[PDB]
């Protein structure tokens, strides 16, 4: 049916590697992300995009930041996710949109600001 609710994505994480683990015996998959862009909340719901389409839609099943049992992943942060259904996999080549389904905002702000001067 409707594909995506009416919401707006948290952050973009692109998938630099994919690869698998091991635990007890089974193995499970896991998918090695770099945040472009916002971070993940180990609680809102994901996507893997791959071309464009998406394969696997809903929340994640566990997340890490390699050794150290975080829950919300800056910028510039490397963490592994892995999809309940096996099934999907992933590759070197797809996207980790980070989105909340609930309802959607109204946005009544506008005011540009940057900053970043050289030094040394």
């Amino acid at each position: 049916g409707s594909s995506g609710s009416s919401g707006y994505p948290i952050g973009e994480a692109s998938i630099l590697a994919t690869f698998t683990v091991t635990e007890g015996k089974k193995k499970i998959p896991v998918a090695d992300c770099r945040v472009q862009k916002g971070q993940l909340e180990r609680h809102k719901k994901f996507k893997l995009i791959r071309n464009g389409q998406v394969i696997w839609k809903g929340s994640l099943t566990s997340l890490k930041h390699h050794k150290d049992d975080i829950s919300v992943i800056k910028t510039g942060m490397d963490c592994g996710l892995s999809l309940d259904e096996e099934k999907v996999e992933f590759k070197p080549g797809d996207q980790v949109i980070c989105y909340e389904e609930n309802k959607v905002p109204t946005k009544t702000s506008w005011d540009p600001g940057f900053s970043g001067p050289s030094s040394g």
